[PDB]
């Protein structure tokens, strides 16, 4: 019980956010049935739950509103040294040094609002230091939103300035909720791995946002998205669904180590890509990967996979107008919650991790300048 | 069913790098003794044996130094920005918002021999760059342009102080600096194990490096400011009085190990000894040894020696080195662990994502407004 | 996995005797409500509905009258052991060790299902009075198998024939004292029953378990706080202090109960009546004072003056020692574990479990010369 | 899961105190192989290790050896509150029931933690051989002033010294009896250390539930060792047992599956004890029968029919195998409750209320 190469499997601590069984299937959000939840909620009493550990009073929600709006607004000087950057660069990168932002910007505080402030001011703050960065490199000034909008019609409209019906709003706000959280992902593990340190929020966040990053960041979806946009026709995927089978790699979008028995989400999400795309109409590329699917589904059938969640979230991301490279950033947003939550809960235990390891090293030698 | 706390002697990986005794004494950086290192070692060649994996030959050693100098500039865009940056924070926390986008001046995500290599050069160069501008920047003063004349030490000093000094006390620091030039794999070289297989980039590492270098809220600086709170020999009883009470181990004395007076602390004791016989004692050297005689008197039998928190303070005072940047100091010779890292770190790649103990409760239902 | 620390909330089995519901405080003795059980009824049909489960007859209550009544002797050499007992101790620890060795007299099962009984039915009180006399190293008094239990019990105790009121308060309050939640009472009880040793350790190991937390108890603070109220106007400024010490108010307070509990609303009603009929002393009168005080602004929190800060009026009102209100509750709290002795009966399960093993491996021992 | 009557075998806590692997056939107690310590161990410093947790110094033993001494004596007053005793109960619910009493002794209610608890540690000795005496009648007197731990329970118990070989053989017994893993013993100690008060009413609630049904296996053992008799009915009486379809005795045990080396250990020790020491042979004749006899079941010898051997070889009382259990199982008992006390949790599980509703007093019962 001493042979751990690459240490992995070795569970640390308890876990008190989320109950999932992946054999089982069952998504019980802290044992609250995820889809039941996501029947009859909002993303207001969800978060409070999260992370507050139970969803609040209508004052409660009121209050938290209204601070939330006054929390809303931008800073000039913060513009003034964003002035002194480029707009081409690694957006990932871009990112990670835009976490630093709120560094010294109340650095000082280091509480009842230490808790209750801090909390809602890097939830008001976050999405201009990932949206104005990204109007930046488009070479695209700030605008001072309105405050008559939701919060995600509030990013909605600074992304592409227009004014919606509230449907595709709900809809967002559902897929939010999908792509939110999770089991300890590998950006929650070094999470963990740090958020114990007792030194403060901000750095562990920026921290966070950059070991979440995996290799060049990116990922899969967004390359989903585009394997997407490269079919054009599905005439001759055929021929090309028989070389991938002879290419020796996943089935696209399909086959997740956990989710392997069509997870709600991706159920949910192709029903509601259908309901949507007969609403709107259907896309000629969705059409295509209809006729994908369907070839798929009729291709294989010992994969043990079905259609995952992307199939409809890359084409609902292509249909709402939405830049193709921005989804890490979503990724980063997603992931805020929950490491807000986790280090919410990280703040009782006083443990003081340390580890210790195994030497396999050299011993007793002789140094030999301009060797 | 047992989960150890911390995981504490797990078997991440097996490093060959280097090797730790803690019983006799011994060190082993790249399986080296440290008095026969330390003898007349240029910092350089033991860097060389660390990265390069063999004491490098002089053509390319030289090579090398002739491209550092080659490359001592400082960014005007960087000054550009820095005009916004704030003036408030900690200087340790200064540091890491500064890095915070060093990379940025290079992103190939690649070439072979160059990034292993040219982006090595350009970290072991650009830090007491922008630590020195930084300990300016905050006093307000005109930027400085650099010059790759002096020697590091010398050029750092010079830089920080517009004063060239002697090269013997640069000597001094730099063998200070090989004794503190890392420690154990720390915390901070844990959470970097924890980010260092994905090989993705060393900027974003070496970051979130120095940010796990900061402890709780963010050793030598405290001890110190309590030496210079005690003053001299008077308050000796009532001091040890309240030690008793306090029920902890002596500020500057007990170590987790090394109950042994560790030989770093004893080699410091001596440089310390015979640099106040070169620059003389100051008062509050009499006062300190008076404290440290009686304090002895007392912890001889313990096995517990004075730490080197104390004489690393002392030799600050005497350097008049800034109380705010210690911490940066020691981060300037310890992160020089994270090249050797990332060197074996990419050695090996394996992932880890163990699983957690479900302390969460199974199962319960959806309450809409209750 | 999982692991809820150490027999929190995990449902044992399914016992059918009573029912406790904290919804509308539910009370369902063999399904029976408390309030309406508690109108004209004597103590003996409700052990019976507890233990034996059936309403009784007349002409066994007549028979069981004359056999009880039979079963008050007094053990001679348990006066002459007592004559070797201490004279300095705790009376919890005294009945504790007095009961001890029960075994002596009845030594060495179908027949023997009602002896030990009605033999552990009699024995209590007169023991009880026993020990509490000889703390004051008079001589016995011997009772008189001529007056009723709650009458026998205050002239023996007392040498003092009592009026009726307050022997029919103290039966009513003995109902009060009879059923509450899952006690570890009934908890260790349930764990030696599967020995299926005799009934005699198991009311011991009841006894020994049964004592307050850490020798202290809910009702020994209570009546000494109520002691601690000294004047009474001066009652705004200690509850300030109270106020900032944010303790779980003097007398007021329980674990799971918040709904009115109705257990004190009849204690109230028949402290009210008591108080009418009885003189109230300036006990009643700064009591009274002090309640209203608290009762003025605690309504933020739903409860009400605790159960325990009403034991301690009604020692007061008869006098009681300090000690004695937990034997004086033991005897319910007993009673009822008769009942759970007897569903203990009926299946034979027996508990061998583990736990996790939290220490290292492959030590190894080192010479006393070597160490 | 938690919807199985009864509800057994779950982990609990995570205990420092005992390891072991019944796969494996490794014991460790805390780390501690049990051969390989019962190589050159003490059990003073067993017990340091056990509750105190660490290996002393010498300066500690003697300390310890004269402290011991001088609370080694008895009381007067005590043996005069023992004669008033009754005569017809079970002697180790007498040992019980006696041992529930001695608060009035150093009761009070830092230091209050180590010195009632050597005094607990050597005052349960006397007390049962006291208690032993007044079953019997016969008066017993106080002990030497130099003989050993054992050498003082054997001139305790037979009122005799024997020589130290047997008491080295004693002393591994006790060892070899040390330890196991969570009892039911520890099971309803934890249920009633709730409020961790004191070893007074612990030792007591101890006693009163580490008694069985029906008033023991090495008595039982004793018991069927007697029916094995001579030599020529072994084959007849066990074909007899075989159509009885009955557990087999002496052997099979449901949780010990490995024939943990203990057991290797007691059989060498009865071996190399008999020899310096009738009977024997008619045992040995009727264990190789039953062994020739099964030869499916992995069924051996187990430790009850050694037990009672070696008590023969000190010729113990009938009854006597319960006092020497609590003797060992107390020890671990305090050890448990003194850790568990350092938790302040209070457990307090909740049932499954499977009852009626709705029932109204009948006027007429």
């Amino acid at each position: 019980s001493e042979f751990r190469p690459g240490l992995e499997g070795v569970p640390a601590t308890l876990s008190s956010i989320s109950f999932v069984d992946g054999q089982r299937g069952v998504l019980e959000y802290r044992g609250i049935s995820i889809e039941q939840l996501a029947q009859q909620s909002s993303f207001l009493e969800t978060a409070y739950l999260l992370i507050w550990g139970h969803l609040p009073t209508q004052q409660e929600l009121t209050e938290f509103e209204h601070e939330i709006r006054y929390h809303r607004r931008i800073k000039f000087r913060i513009r003034d040294m964003m002035k002194c950057f480029p707009d081409s660069g690694h957006p990932m990168d871009a990112l990670q040094a835009s976490a630093a932002a709120l560094g010294l910007f109340y650095s000082r505080r280091a509480d009842p609002e230490y808790i209750r402030a801090a909390v809602v001011r890097l939830l008001a703050k976050i999405p201009t230091m990932v949206a104005a960065f990204q109007l930046i490199r488009k070479g695209n000034d700030p605008i001072q939103p309105r405050d008559e909008l939701d919060y995600a019609a509030n990013f909605l409209y600074m992304l592409t300035e227009r004014e919606p019906d509230p449907v595709a709003a709900r809809i967002f706000d559902i897929c939010l909720t999908l792509h939110a959280e999770h089991t300890i992902n590998a950006s929650t593990f070094s999470a963990m791995v740090t958020a114990s340190t007792l030194t403060d929020p901000y750095a562990v966040v920026a921290s966070a946002v950059g070991t979440l990053a995996g290799p060049l960041h990116g990922g899969a979806n967004e390359e989903v998205l585009d394997m997407l946009e490269a079919i054009g026709s599905v005439e001759n995927v055929e021929p090309y669904l028989d070389h991938c089978i002879a290419t020796k790699t996943r089935i696209m979008g399909f086959g997740h180590r956990v989710y392997k028995v069509k997870d709600p989400r991706a159920v949910i999400l192709q029903n509601l890509a259908e309901q949507l795309f007969d609403i709107f109409g259907h896309d000629p590329y969705y059409e295509i990967a209809v006729a994908v699917e369907k070839a798929a589904a009729e291709r294989l059938s010992h994969k043990g996979i079905y259609p995952n969640v992307d199939f409809y979230s890359g084409l609902v991301y292509r249909k709402l107008g939405i830049p193709s490279d921005l989804f890490t950033p979503v990724f980063a947003i997603a992931r805020v919650a929950g490491w807000l939550a986790h280090w919410k809960e990280q703040l009782n235990e006083n443990r003081i991790f340390r580890p210790t390891q195994i030497y396999t090293g050299s011993r007793n030698l002789d140094y030999t300048p301009i060797a």
